[PDB]
């Protein structure tokens, strides 16, 4: 279950928006994302941070955090109102924009990599950047189109160099990351957003947001069913509002305002974690087995997960 070890008050004009945890060039910090400041914090102590570096945006606001796999050198953010705008690398003032226009779905990849999609349908590009060592846009690969709207990406585990996205029309297709390729488009019996994704024996898994659904798909012959549903204990409201997956543990924050955890293999919710205002977003730790919690006012608390 949970222990809580550590925590940040970061107090900014802003929002809070998102937190991340990464190795830095290596030990282990915390990135946070408020609307107009994004900053990068390191361990002062058993359980306090001090901030290490920041970064500040006018005009157009940060979204999210963008973590990219094997990249220790920077960090990716996105920025829009509601879609996003721009993606831009932070290196330790020292933004790089990356990517602009209509961005509708972004997500970082092993070995330095980051997929977007933007446009519609006839429109619709699907593109994977490369960062080299040096945090420097290095290629571009673009990725056949379905022309459906991406709403998410995830790259499957278990599956060597395949990257899956859920579309507007609830279907989900698979790439070939190694040529581009569109391999199968498949209907889900008409969930929208992946969490994750495995595959083992033939068989495709994954995870969308009763408040997580597991639904095992046959790519062979399209055929899918849900075959596990993730809900609250007895008696405890409400929602799925958002949430993160890591390994086999998936935690959500509920419109009630509790976090709740399960682990994805025992089929059971293993913990519920109740305000310390509201918890505004949840992610678990990429460095470690923590769970990061941060409410709007900037404070993130974070509990080591057994």
């Amino acid at each position: 279950n949970l222990q809580l070890v550590s925590e940040l008050k970061n107090p900014s004009g802003s929002c809070s928006v998102d937190v991340s945890a990464m190795f830095w060039e290596k030990e282990p910090c915390i990135i946070t994302a408020c609307e107009d400041v994004v900053s990068l914090w390191k361990a002062l102590d058993a359980w306090q941070w001090e901030k290490l570096y920041t970064w500040h945006f006018a005009e157009v606001p940060v979204l999210q955090i963008v973590p990219v796999p094997d990249v220790y050198n920077l960090v990716c953010v996105a920025l829009g109102n509601l879609e996003i705008r721009e993606i831009r690398a932070l290196f330790c003032e020292k933004q790089v924009l990356l990517k602009s226009g209509n961005i509708k779905a972004v997500l970082g990849l092993t070995k330095r990599r980051l997929v977007s999609s933007s446009g519609t349908l006839s429109d619709q590009q699907v593109e994977v950047m490369t960062f080299a060592e040096d945090g420097g846009g290095k290629e571009n690969q673009f990725l056949m189109p379905p022309e459906e709207t991406i709403l998410t990406f995830a790259e499957v585990q278990g599956m060597q160099e395949a990257l899956l996205g859920t579309t507007i029309m609830n279907n989900i297709v698979i790439w070939n990351l190694k040529t581009g390729q569109l391999l199968k488009k498949m209907h889900i019996d008409d969930a929208s957003v992946c969490h994750k994704a495995y595959s083992e024996m033939g068989l495709l898994f994954i995870v969308l947001s009763p408040v997580f659904q597991l639904i095992v798909i046959n790519p062979k012959t399209t055929l899918s069913v849900g075959v596990m549903l993730y809900c609250l204990p007895p008696g405890q409201a409400g929602r799925f509002l958002e949430g993160d997956v890591k390994d086999h543990c998936a935690a959500a924050i509920l419109t009630s305002g509790t976090i709740a955890i399960w682990d994805l293999l025992l089929g059971q919710c293993t913990a519920l974690l109740p305000p310390v205002q509201h918890w505004s977003f949840v992610k678990w730790s990429g460095t470690d087995s923590h769970l990061l919690a941060g409410q709007k006012d900037g404070n993130i608390f974070v509990y080591h997960y057994s």
